[PDB]
Parts: C-alpha cells; sequence; structure tokens
C-alpha cells in the first residue's frame, strides 16, 4: 500500500473565530479529496449527509449517513475539542481497532453556504488524510468547487484524488 504523504499542518490553515454553534446542521458532501480517495468511473461515488450537532459539554456528535446495498447506513462519532476553536480530536479512539491518532480542522466556511474541513487519522500506522467540500445545499459555485480543487492539490493530490459526489434523494434529505 502506497499512499501520498499528509501534509505539514502549516499547510492547512485555520477559519479564525470559529463559531462552534454556527457550524450545526446538516452538511452535504458536495466534494471529496485525499490519498485513501479514488475516482471510480465504474461506480461514482454518491452523495452523503453530515450532520453536526453541540452538545452541552461542547462536542460535537458527527453523524454521517449515506446511501449504500439499498439501504441507510448512519456512522456516528464524537469530535472533542482540541488545540485551538476549529480543531478536534476524535472521542472514545480506544473503540477503533488500529487508530492512534484523527485530528480534524476547519479550513474555512461562511456557516450557512459552505465550509472546507481537513482530516488526519494514522490507523495500522498508515497515515491518511481528506478534505472534504461541505455544502449547504447538494449543488455549489463553479469557483467555490474549483477553489476546492486548487487547495486539494496544494497539499500533494492529483486530479484522480478528487471526487465530486453525485447528488442523491435517498436518505440525505430530511
Ligand atoms: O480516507 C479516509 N478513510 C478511508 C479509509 O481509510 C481509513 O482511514 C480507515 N478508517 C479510519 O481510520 C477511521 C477510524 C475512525 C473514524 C474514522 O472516521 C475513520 O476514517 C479505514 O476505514 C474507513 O474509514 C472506511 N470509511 C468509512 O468508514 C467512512 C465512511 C463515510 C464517512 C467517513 O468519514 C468514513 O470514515 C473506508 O474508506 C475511507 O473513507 C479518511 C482519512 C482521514 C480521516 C478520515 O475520517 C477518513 O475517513
Ligand atoms: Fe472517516
Ligand atoms: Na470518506
Amino acid at each position: 500500500s502506497d499512499l501520498i504523504p499528509a501534509p505539514p499542518l502549516s499547510k492547512v490553515p485555520l477559519q479564525q473565530n470559529f463559531q462552534d454553534n454556527q457550524f450545526q446542521g446538516k452538511w452535504y458532501v458536495v466534494g471529496l479529496a485525499g490519498n485513501a480517495i479514488l475516482r471510480e468511473d465504474k461506480d461514482p461515488q454518491k452523495m452523503y449527509a453530515t450532520i453536526y450537532e453541540l452538545k452541552e459539554d461542547k462536542s460535537y456528535n458527527v453523524t454521517s449517513v449515506l446511501f449504500r446495498k439499498k439501504k441507510c447506513d448512519y456512522w456516528i462519532r464524537t469530535f472533542v475539542p482540541g488545540s485551538q476553536p476549529g480543531e478536534f480530536t476524535l472521542g472514545n479512539i480506544k473503540s477503533y481497532p488500529g487508530l492512534t491518532s484523527y485530528l480534524v480542522r476547519v479550513v474555512s466556511t461562511n456557516y450557512n453556504q459552505h465550509a472546507m474541513v481537513f482530516f488526519k487519522a494514522v490507523s495500522q500506522n498508515r497515515e491518511y488524510f481528506k478534505i472534504t467540500l461541505y455544502g449547504r445545499t447538494k449543488e455549489l459555485t463553479s469557483e467555490l468547487k474549483e477553489n476546492f480543487i486548487r487547495f486539494s492539490k496544494s497539499l500533494g493530490l492529483p486530479e484522480n484524488h478528487i471526487v465530486f459526489p453525485v447528488p442523491i434523494d435517498q436518505c440525505i434529505d430530511g
């Protein structure tokens, strides 16, 4: 298994004055880029949603919902606030076989339309990283998508490591 190296954290900006309350709610994964992400023309990635909800202790309950095998899988996890506002770590890391590290960093967002979030996970000693282009609606402007392509490339990812999930109506609505 050969992976493109995770970028130095210096090359990943941080959203200034992060408003955790405003980042709550459903986001659509309109763009996906990473060293473990591949473009598949035979079976193109279907769009999925990720809901963020602040608890009393100000950690997130991050629930992903995707359409797979004719059903709807619910992938739940907790983001604990990290070193800075916008940065998070994965709660209950011990419950994931092999996972020794997990970082999340909100690169940029306007809270009501779009967001770019940088993730980085060390599982089985393999360093994985990804950037998701969150959209409040299923569609986003060409500028925002080209900006996401530009940023992904600045972290060493080529074109075939950047996919744009196709919009669907199954389960990501509601
Ligand atoms: O590129 C990343 N993974 C690869 C796979 O590589 C990994 O990092 C492994 N897995 C975790 O380490 C992980 C442990 C505990 C919690 C995790 O979220 C883990 O990812 C393998 O399993 C998976 O995560 C599987 N995928 C989901 O379950 C998923 C489905 C929908 C939505 C998802 O978010 C999913 O993870 C297989 O596909 C992947 O997405 C990747 C990198 C950096 C940060 C990531 O979060 C990545 O996911
Ligand atoms: Fe993941
Ligand atoms: Na993924």
